[PDB]
């Protein structure tokens, strides 16, 4: 309708903005996004216009959107502050979609938390005429998805353990090596990961482990498998649609809310990885 995302990736931040930023645009037929140039960014596999943005100035984004003409800006970032959204609100007029994902407010119009622990009600007084959508409704789960979970496969798996895109905690590791080695473990992880060839040289040690990088069906691996240790991120809702049996590891303060509420349902949570020793493996 001419969009744009501003939302990055890197090493650092992880490919989880993008990845469900890539799952929405597929509602929109004029889609680009406006990301900074940084290490390990997913810039050349976004299949839209990337604009890349010189500083972090918030003018500069101001800027791009007042000569494209953007008619709405969807952001996923956690630098862009409410003060930031009413500057550009001030300063475009352009409609403001604004992710949200531990209750904070932001100056939007629509407010989109994916999270299946969030409600409407949580956002009164923290937001705008703002419609605000939350819950499970809005989950933003890839096609693959939708298809396995019509399936009933046998179990070839004990567990399958995924982090998400990059796991710079390098949880898989600690997760698999000291589970027992008399149970047979799938770990999903990219081929991006800053320590896959320290988890290959693991895997070789053992007789129980496999690996599958880049894999191209994580559904029917997760649908595979009997108990599945997952970050409390996106994964969590593609669990959910499977009905999966799974362990939640917070992997960052920001999934919080989604680990109470899952421990709230009778989930097993996992909150230790956020202790400062736990930040390397």
């Amino acid at each position: 309708m001419k969009v744009l995302f501003r939302s990055d990736s890197s090493s650092q931040i992880g490919f989880g903005h993008i990845k469900r930023d890539l799952v929405l645009a597929k509602q929109y037929s004029d889609v680009s996004f406006a990301c900074l140039p940084l290490e390990g960014s997913l810039i050349d596999e976004i299949p839209y216009p990337v604009y890349e943005l010189s500083s972090e100035s918030i003018y500069e984004l101001i800027n791009l959107i007042k000569e494209e003409k953007f008619e709405l800006l969807i952001i996923d970032h956690y630098g862009i502050s409410v003060d930031d959204e009413k500057l550009i609100k001030l300063e475009t007029g352009v409609k403001i979609l604004s992710f949200d994902d531990e209750i904070k407010p932001h100056h939007c119009d629509i407010l989109l938390n994916v999270n299946a622990y969030a409600k409407a009600s949580d956002y009164e007084g923290l937001v705008p005429k703002c419609e605000v959508r939350c819950g499970f409704s809005y989950a933003l789960i890839r096609e693959e998805f939708y298809q396995e979970a019509k399936e009933n496969r046998k179990k070839k798996y004990d567990f399958f353990i995924c982090m998400g895109g990059t796991d710079i905690k390098n949880l898989s590791l600690q997760i698999a090596s000291e589970l027992p080695k008399t149970k047979i473990i799938s770990i999903a992880t990219s081929s991006s990961n800053p320590n896959l060839k320290k988890l290959q040289k693991f895997a070789k040690l053992h007789n129980n482990i496999r690996l599958f990088i880049d894999h191209e069906n994580i559904a029917k691996l997760m649908n595979e498998s009997n108990k599945l240790i997952i970050s409390a991120s996106s994964l969590v809702n593609e669990a959910l649609l499977l009905k999966a049996n799974f362990k939640a590891i917070c992997y960052v303060k920001n999934q919080e809310s989604t680990a109470t509420w899952l421990a709230k349902k009778g989930y097993e949570v996992e909150y230790k990885y956020l202790e400062h020793h736990h930040h390397h493996h």
